[PDB]
């Protein structure tokens, strides 16, 4: 798991705001924050 991403919960749309991110790399759509990259 690990998780010890600063980028969760930040509020966008695409994945690429999310851009320094590691495993939130993916801004969920009901949730409009960069949550995990699904993968």
């Amino acid at each position: 798991e690990q998780h010890a991403d600063p980028i969760c919960n930040k509020p966008c749309k695409t994945h690429d705001d999310c851009s320094g991110a590691w495993f939130c790399q993916a801004c969920w759509n009901s949730a409009r924050t960069c949550g995990p990259y699904v993968g």
